């Protein structure tokens, strides 16, 4: 059994932790809690292989950034999550973009663009945007959704392919 190292990044007011919760009890998450730093691992049956889900939060202060370029020397998984009910979180993506880049030293790496909050009326970005950056990043576009349960599982399933891909 490997253990896929996932990160998952993002702005403030995305709700990380909430798809970890819906994903891991089927629960969707109404209080905000300022995570720092959560261990969220848990066995599931990926491509027909039991595999160790290993998913680690971050904070969303901006005040640690000797924290956020400290242990990041290694990344197999990332996770970039943006909500479509603000489009600061969409346009911050940009930042993050390169932030990773620079530090991975690398373009080309297993990534997916998924969008929360897809559900909610205060829709501030279309989804043609999100599919005409997903073209530039190199990467795919997976509309989801925390409390409807938008096909959450299907968000990852792909991801830890890619992972695959870009080592065999
Ligand atoms: C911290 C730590 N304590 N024990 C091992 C580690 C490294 N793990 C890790 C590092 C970066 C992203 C994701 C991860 F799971």
């Amino acid at each position: 059994m490997t253990e896929y190292k996932l990160v998952v990044v993002g702005a403030v007011g995305v709700g990380k932790s909430a798809l970890t919760i819906q994903l891991i009890q089927n629960h969707f998450v109404d209080e905000y809690d300022p995570t720092i730093e959560d261990s969220y691992r848990k066995q599931v049956v990926i491509d027909g292989e039991t595999c160790l889900l290993d998913i680690l939060d971050t904070a969303g202060q901006e005040e640690y950034s000797a924290m956020r370029d400290q242990y990041m020397r290694t990344g197999e998984g990332f996770l970039c999550v943006f909500a479509i009910n603000n489009t600061k979180s969409f346009e911050d993506i940009h930042h993050y973009r390169e932030q990773i880049k620079r530090v991975k030293d690398s373009e080309d790496v297993p990534m997916v663009l998924v969008g929360n909050k897809s559900d909610l009326p205060s829709r501030t970005v279309d989804t043609k945007q999100a599919q005409d950056l997903a073209r530039s990043y190199g990467i795919p576009f997976i509309e989801t959704s925390a409390k409807t349960r938008q096909g959450v599982d299907d968000a990852f399933y792909t991801l830890v392919r890619e992972i695959r891909k870009h080592k065999e």
